[PDB]
């Protein structure tokens, strides 16, 4: 069973096996007087591990590495953050101090700087405009356009048809858009469409928060955004 927010005390991290050599990681953190769960991804990269996003904080991120070493035992050597926001780049300085080379799009780096967040070391080239894809070890990065934020990437794992949607994709449970300050509610339904066309083989879809689903999570989001654009 997939771990839910009430089962993860803040400062602990869980690892969930999605497919051979593909895990998600789950943590919890306070935002505005509530606690929420957050997902990220882990992909075997030959003898190494590629990390997708932090565990939303330095202490959570430290616990992430410790779980990885207990449960998997291969080093995390690279990390990709999928947008700027404490829940994707919070912990980058911990990762760096452990020896992890951290990566983000230059739009993502720019925005983390403006906002006071931690900034990954290395700039990902090749993701400037919507539709762009770039291969990154065992995964393909893909920028579909604005959505949850303007810089936000998704990640597909081709060996296993796993699609990591980051905060641009909601879980069915979720029926409200929540906090969309930095969002493009106009382009958002677009960028989902660009996702659906690019990854129709997706067997597993993971949102930035809550329960993994299938490609229905795409449409489920779209709607939820609209209801917030209409009403
Ligand atoms: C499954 C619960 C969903 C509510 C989450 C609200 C938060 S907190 C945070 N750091 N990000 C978000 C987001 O929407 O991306
Ligand atoms: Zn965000
Ligand atoms: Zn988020």
């Amino acid at each position: 069973e997939y771990p839910t927010v009430s089962e993860i005390p803040v400062g602990e991290v869980r690892l969930y096996q999605i497919a051979d050599g593909v895990w998600s990681h789950i943590a919890t953190q306070s935002f505005d007087g509530a606690v929420y769960p957050s997902n990220g991804l882990i992909v075997r990269d030959g003898d190494e591990l590629l990390l997708i996003d932090t565990a939303w904080g330095a202490k959570n991120t430290a616990a992430l590495l410790a779980e990885i070493e207990k449960q998997i035992g291969l080093p995390v050597t690279r990390a990709v953050s999928t947008h700027f926001h404490d829940d994707r780049v919070g912990g980058v300085d911990v990762l760096r101090a452990a020896g992890v080379a951290t990566y983000a799009s230059p739009s993502t780096r720019r925005l983390a700087e403006v906002e006071g967040n931690e900034i990954p070391t290395h700039s990902l080239e090749g993701l400037s405009s919507s539709g762009d894809a770039v291969r990154f070890g065992p995964v393909e990065l893909f920028y579909p356009g604005a959505a949850h934020s303007t810089d936000n990437l998704v990640v597909y794992v081709p060996s296993a048809s796993v699609l990591y949607g980051g905060c641009a994709i909601y879980e069915l449970s979720r029926t409200s858009a929540g906090n969309v300050a930095d969002a493009d509610l106009a382009e958002w339904p677009t960028s989902i469409e660009r996702i659906q066309q690019h990854y129709p083989e997706a067997q597993f879809v993971i949102p930035g928060h809550g329960l993994p689903g299938g490609l229905d999570l795409l449409k489920h989001t779209t709607n939820v955004v609209k209801a917030h654009t209409n009403r």
